[PDB]
């Protein structure tokens, strides 16, 4: 057995800083500003700061992954979105959570929609400049074989993973409601939902990058529900459906590993 070597893939290293004039950087003006408009809008303070445990005593009980627009200004600062989508991932979680918490048609959700209405009609006015800015931070963005790679692993998520007998649970993130004390057990939750948002915005450009999100549903089913619960025995087969099929597009794979490191390196 080998695999494919490419060490452009892992460069530059996380260790590297924060330039004024850098593509991530520019990009956080443009969403911050964003924030504020959002921010500004009419009746939209209770979505401005996290909810108080405090007030409500039950919110992070019901919520799994809460959202406000003062996190949300906080992951702008660390640069944690490389492009516009990863932002409103995480902007609209804020209105899923009001609809969740408040009501699908609450005032409270409306109005959280209107931020998202704000941020959409923002985001489409500087369509080209954010597009740019995109490209910049990832050149592999506009790679077909980067895009061509990114469809076989989706399809591989989709027409094999999912397809697993009782794989439900793992199609999302786990539900906090149902399982109150998952994630004070499981600090690295992962679920196949997140892999294919992470393969639309082509965060894989190699089988492992890929197995190490994938592995880490077996992992943490291993840790919370135990090596012979019957929900690991379920992930077992998810991962090992996932690594069969890995070997029979080998072919395929390996030359798109080895163009997209071609591409990487170039860019």
């Amino acid at each position: 057995g080998t695999t494919v070597h490419c060490d452009y893939l892992n460069r530059p290293h996380k260790s590297i800083h924060r330039r004024r004039t850098d593509p991530m950087v520019t990009l956080s003006s443009i969403l911050e500003s964003i924030i504020n408009d959002m921010r500004d809008l009419p009746n939209t303070y209770p979505f401005h700061t996290p909810v108080n445990a405090k007030v409500v005593k039950d919110y992070y009980k019901i919520i799994t992954r809460p959202m406000d627009l003062q996190t949300l200004r906080e992951n702008v600062r660390k640069r944690l979105y490389p492009s516009r989508e990863e932002f409103r991932e995480h902007l609209e979680l804020i209105v899923k959570n009001s609809a969740t918490y408040n009501g699908p048609k609450h005032s409270l959700t409306q109005i959280s929609q209107s931020m998202l209405d704000l941020c959409d009609e923002k985001l489409k006015e500087k369509e080209d400049k954010l597009a740019r800015l995109e490209k910049a931070i990832n050149p592999l963005l506009d790679d077909d074989d980067q895009v061509a790679f990114s469809f076989i692993l989706d399809n591989i998520v989709t027409q094999k993973m999912m397809a697993v007998p009782d794989s439900w649970p793992f199609h999302h993130p786990v539900n906090k409601k149902f399982v109150p004390d998952y994630y004070k057990v499981i600090v690295n939750p992962m679920d196949l939902e997140t892999i294919r948002k992470n393969i639309s915005k082509h965060k894989y450009q190699s089988r492992e990058s890929f197995l190490d999100d994938v592995n880490l549903i077996l992992a943490n089913s291993v840790k919370y529900n135990g090596p012979e619960s019957q929900y690991t025995k379920t992930a077992q087969e998810i991962v090992n459906v996932c690594y069969q099929t890995l070997t029979e597009y080998d072919e395929h794979l390996t030359q798109l590993e080895k163009d997209i490191c071609t591409a990487k390196e170039a860019a």
